[PDB]
């Protein structure tokens, strides 16, 4: 039941995408590592509950590499929300409930504030708001020292479950090997500072569902609890760290169907 | 040179109390377990730079343990800040900057909130404001039982720094040992409900600072992040977790001299 293809957009970006499922759309934006196979289960379990469900791999990434240099070098929240609009036009998706996590939180934040009319409801996970000099500063070693460092990072130290991690597999993880250099040479110096979470005032009162991981280090995302707290903004936890789609897929799932719920009944 | 006496109070209690130091007075409540060898290390450090420090073993732990059960049994943050003000009436400070993390976090809250006048600033880290079904369960097992859970949970789940924890020592962990089953049946089912922060508009405006543990996992001080925020209090990090003036204790004794500092100078202005 799941269609996997792709689709090309006038930016330049053949994007990989999957689609499971009929009614409301729900999108499932990546992380900065681009790999929307970490979404596989908790796809099914969504579009089960009644929803078209959409994700893709981000551009540069994965099976979205066919893509010019400018989609993936000096990346912003504001070029990814216009990128992400650019597929969901592509697809005929005219109004989408969102998720996404790390870049992704920003994409999804940056696309209800700028795009308010395409998007019904996002959901925020680990929004980067600091820059972090020991991630900003791989951007400039040797692509292996980049992939071996950074999937060291990912498994034992964000994961959230070390084993559901391994278990994405051999092909996945083959894949973000080549994108662990260039998340490291387009994102950590860039993304930080486009956090669209400046203005708090712009996000009170918006159907926006936030969320850090139970387990994170509270240093980590502290930021975002009190930027939510201090917006009004629905803010809380979900199980393991940066990657609850992997971690806790059914936990996850889960979250997306009640909270793109509440707000198909919050809109009537 | 560091006084260390005892001094009882007419609530039944014989505190074990230690002092270094001359200038305004700054008093360092420990968390549940009630040791206050824990700031050993501070004190000094917090007393050198033109302060009176002072701290005690609580009621029912480890040196200060000539008390009645009351103050040991059915804790609340109520309980433990009208002990504390009967030690300062003892020692005669009238005025106190006053730390505490965990049931001393709960206790300096009450302090302010309750004695206005005899507070000048309250530090609070890792106030708790939920049961834990697990930890409250700890109460019905055998003493040795209780003393050999805690013991693991405070090196492995909650210390912030083996090392640092583990170099407190014989004699001090000796004492937590005792200490462990008097905490567990006393504690933690009653000093979460008696949490001081229920009333938001009560916290606004007042010289509170809070911290939370940078290391400590988000879920387990998210709600005291919410509630600073929400009262519009001073909230941020210290480095580890729930003993920050065990696994970093220059950090710590920093932040108490700064936050001291900064109130002398605003209660000026
Ligand atoms: C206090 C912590 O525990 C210290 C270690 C934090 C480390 O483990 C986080 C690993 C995931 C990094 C996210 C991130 C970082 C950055 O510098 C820029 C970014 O754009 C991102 C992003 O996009 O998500
Ligand atoms: C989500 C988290 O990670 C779950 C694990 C949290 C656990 O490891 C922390 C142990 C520290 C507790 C202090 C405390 C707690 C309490 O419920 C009542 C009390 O009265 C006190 C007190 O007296 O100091
Ligand atoms: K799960
Ligand atoms: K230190």
């Amino acid at each position: 039941m799941r269609t996997r293809s792709t689709i090309s957009t006038p930016n330049g970006i053949t994007w990989y995408y999957e689609q499971e499922g009929t009614g409301p759309d729900i999108v499932l934006v990546p992380d900065g590592l681009g790999e929307c196979q970490m979404f596989d289960s908790s796809v099914s379990q969504i579009a089960a509950q009644g929803f078209r469900v959409t994700t893709f791999d981000m551009p540069g990434m994965s099976r979205s590499a066919k893509a010019p240099a400018e989609t993936y070098t000096e990346v912003t929240a504001q070029k990814l929300a216009s990128y992400v609009i650019s597929i969901l036009d592509a697809l005929d998706i005219k109004h989408a409930t969102v998720w996404g996590c790390s870049s992704g939180a920003s994409t999804v934040v940056a696309l209800l504030l700028g795009y308010p009319d395409r998007i019904r409801n996002a959901m925020c996970h680990e929004l980067p708001t600091k820059l972090l000099d020991h991630l900003s500063n791989t951007a400039v070693l040797e692509d292996e020292e980049i992939s071996n460092i950074l999937a060291n990072v990912m498994l034992n130290d964000v994961s959230g479950g070390s084993e559901a991690w391994q278990a994405l597999g051999v092909e996945v993880h083959a894949r973000l090997h080549k994108n662990y250099p260039v998340w490291a040479r387009g994102y950590p110096r860039t993304i930080p500072p486009s956090a669209p979470v400046q203005d708090v005032e712009a996000l009170r009162g918006k159907p926006l569902d936030w969320t850090v991981g139970a387990a994170t280090p509270t240093e980590s995302f502290f930021d975002n609890i009190v930027t939510a707290t201090k917006a009004g903004v629905n803010i809380g936890l979900l199980p393991g760290m940066h990657f609850p789609y992997v971690s806790h897929p059914d936990v996850f799932a889960k979250y997306v169907v009640e909270t793109t719920q509440k707000h198909l009944w919050n809109s009537s």
